[PDB]
């Protein structure tokens, strides 16, 4: 039926390594966001998407309604105790924002309001709370708020004795701050006024003019993120400096005045470490001796005196650790499973936390007090809604503290499996899938295959309430744990980045082909979805294996890879040479160009596709998906659906942000379910 929008072609040559690429849609990039022709193309595409998807309005209403109907009792958090006060977060129906309350630990009956986001948001266009922490003496509240939607945080201070606010505001911060043990001095991170990268640590005295703040540290390499931490012992504030590959920590005495940063271990390329301090020792998670990390104990900074607690192991990735009175607890990955292990400081007794599920995730939860035998940990699986457990590290007593509530849901209606796929290079790739039992018939069900596959980020198997909208309409939902993710540890990541990035796309295709061959789904009704670096996945896979998928959802997709990675004026580019490579080197130009989806669009049949972008935010700049759709409309030889949906909003936040998230999922799922009919 309808004629889609046709972006004007303005041939723009880019020559690198003597190779000229002609980009007809280079002009859709407008950093200033004013070009009226660029806006007219984005708006034209939105109007086309609106028109093409109009008949799906009734289904979108049905999905949105059943998705919101799964949630509510609006929400109260599990209380935690920190420094003799109990804290709870409360969401009431008819409140856009959380209210944070507290009470003395020995009190039951009465709760004091700490901060009411609904009150803070009054007469504002936007509100995001980026951090909250009461001073050690329980008298002052530090808050990091964004009222402007640019992820620049204002820090303010409330006197809890009379609910008065101090006069000063700390502006353009990362929201990262720590209290000195005097409850009078805070350290915070200032962002660069141009790049907005966190780069400076300041000391502030609460109540005083931020003009008087002292510059403590400034980072020279803006590939290194500046964060603040405080040790379990409260003895040190840490300046944590880190790039994607390299760390450095500086220590600030949290007890004494006029502290200056004390070097821990000087930065060394490909040495990532993090520290804590407790029981008069430094504890260090470090890859100095192996990619899967080890845990060390030290009395001093000197790397040479670091004692091995847990050696790096090829078969086990060490992700993190928590320190308690009698126990070390570590979070690890082995054989495609997350695992928790505890080791007694005195006896060396080792215990594993046991589960019984093929496709779950477990993690260390919030544990703000170390003088306890009670560990809080999280659990989720494809069939079991997210749960918070409390485990007695000594007795092994395991108690549920909170379960995600899911209305209209019977868990025994669903089944899940772990599947291992031998990839084309003979490497075993894990897969996690779930489906509704009573509608399952081998070879007949639509498949939805979800992947990410970058940065060592894992698509860990966990519960989704929205996913029930597909499962209850006969879909088999698949997580493909492809290389470039972290499911099999650091080497799984490294075997899907830089000169191995093609393994990410190959693994996704290999998993999909295997599941169809094995009878998990209908070969004619295979769908896929991914976002951001998962959108790069979508883009590469449809160029390489266009007949495999019926339909695709590509969210905010990274697709103009070579052109973006040649231009440091784009946010992210200078931080992403250690992910994709630096195409200013011919070896990386050639390797990336081979999969760069925008470059590799060809005159061939593609699947149906819905593409999303956002004008006023980004992460991937809005122009990449818009150029990509323009080029696909020019070249593709099929008559299938191709739609671009651009988020025009000034921004979101609070329950209306959750409203928007459900609307978007309902629009994407209606698109897919319409194709599966």
């Amino acid at each position: 039926h309808m004629t889609p929008p046709k972006a004007e072609k303005r041939p723009y040559p880019i020559t690198t390594h003597g190779d000229t690429r002609v980009d007809d849609y280079y002009w859709l990039r407008d950093d200033e966001r004013t070009d009226p022709q660029v806006l007219d193309y984005l708006q034209a595409e939105n109007a086309f998407t609106d028109a093409a998807l109009k008949p799906q309005q009734a289904l979108r209403e049905t999905l949105y309604e059943e998705m919101v109907a799964r949630e509510n009792l609006y929400f109260q958090s599990v209380p935690y105790v920190r420094h003799g006060y109990r804290y709870q977060t409360r969401f009431e129906p008819g409140n856009e924002y959380a209210i944070y309350v507290r009470q003395p630990q020995a009190e039951s009956e009465h709760w004091d309001t700490l901060i009411d986001g609904n009150q803070r948001a009054e007469q504002r266009e936007f509100y995001t709370l980026g951090g909250l922490e009461v001073s050690p003496d329980n008298q002052k509240l530090a808050v990091a708020e964004d009222f402007l939607s640019r992820r620049q945080y204002d820090i303010r201070f409330k006197n809890l004795s009379d609910d008065s606010w101090t006069d000063e505001v700390l502006e353009n911060t990362s929201g990262s701050f720590e209290w000195a043990n005097d409850s009078a001095t805070v350290y915070y991170v200032r962002k660069h006024a141009k790049t907005l990268l966190p780069y400076q640590v300041y000391r502030h005295v609460v109540g005083t003019d931020p003009q008087l703040d002292e510059l403590i540290y400034e980072e020279q390499d803006d590939t290194f993120y500046v964060g603040l931490e405080k040790t379990t012992s409260d003895r040190f504030i840490l300046i944590h400096l880190s790039s994607t590959t390299t760390s450095e920590i500086l220590l600030l005495d949290a007890d004494r005045a006029d502290s200056t940063p004390q070097m821990f271990v000087p930065r060394r390329k490909d040495h990532e470490y993090g520290i804590d301090h407790y029981h008069q020792h430094f504890y260090i998670r470090s890859n100095k001796d192996g990619k899967n990390f080890g845990l060390y104990q030290s009395e001093q900074a000197d790397e040479a005196q670091w004692q091995t607690l847990i050696a790096p192991r090829i078969e086990v990735m060490l992700e993190g650790f928590s320190l308690f009175r009698d126990w070390l607890v570590v979070e690890e990955r082995s054989e495609g499973l997350t695992q928790l292990r505890q080791i007694h400081w005195q006896s060396g007794e080792v215990k594993r936390i046991a589960f019984d599920d093929p496709t779950y995730t477990t993690w260390l939860a919030y544990n703000p007090e170390p003088e306890t035998e009670l560990l809080r940990y999280g659990y989720s699986s494809m069939t079991t809604p997210t749960t918070l457990y409390e485990l007695n590290l000594d007795s092994d007593e395991r108690v549920m503290l909170k379960q995600q509530e899911v209305k209209n849901f019977t868990p025994e209606n669903y089944r899940s499996e772990r599947v291992w796929v031998k990839a084309r290079d003979g490497v075993e790739v894990p897969v996690s899938l779930v489906y509704r039992h009573d509608s399952f018939a081998r070879g007949t069900n639509p498949l939805m295959v979800y992947g990410y596959g970058s940065y060592g980020s894992s698509m860990d198997p966990a519960f989704s309430a929205s996913r029930l909208s597909l499962l209850d309409r006969g879909f088999v939902f698949v997580l493909a744990h492809i290389r470039g993710g972290g499911e099999l540890g650091q080497l799984w990541y490294e075997d899907g980045k830089l000169f191995k990035k093609q393994n990410t796309f190959n693994d996704f295709i290999d998993v999909t082909e295997a599941l169809i061959a094995q009878g998990y789904g209908d070969a004619k009704r295979v769908f896929a979805m991914g976002g951001s670096a998962g959108g790069l996945l979508m883009g590469a896979v449809i160029n390489q294996a266009p007949e495999l998928f019926n339909g695709i959802v590509a969210q905010v997709p990274f697709v103009d890879v070579v052109t973006t990675m040649l231009d440091e004026s784009i946010p992210l580019t200078t931080g992403e040479y250690d992910e994709w490579g630096n195409p200013n080197q011919q070896a990386y130009y050639d390797y990336i160009l081979q999969y760069s989806p925008y470059d590799q669009v060809k005159a061939q049949d593609y699947p149906h596709m819905l593409v999303t972008t956002g004008l006023h935010d980004s992460q991937v700049q809005y122009w990449e998906p818009a150029k990509w759709v323009a080029k696909l409309r020019e070249l593709k030889t099929d008559d299938r659906q191709l739609l671009l949906y651009t988020d025009m909003d000034s921004g979101h936040g609070g329950k209306s942000g959750r409203f928007k998230a459900y609307e978007d999922i309902a629009l994407e799922y209606a698109f897919i379910l319409a194709l599966a009919e």
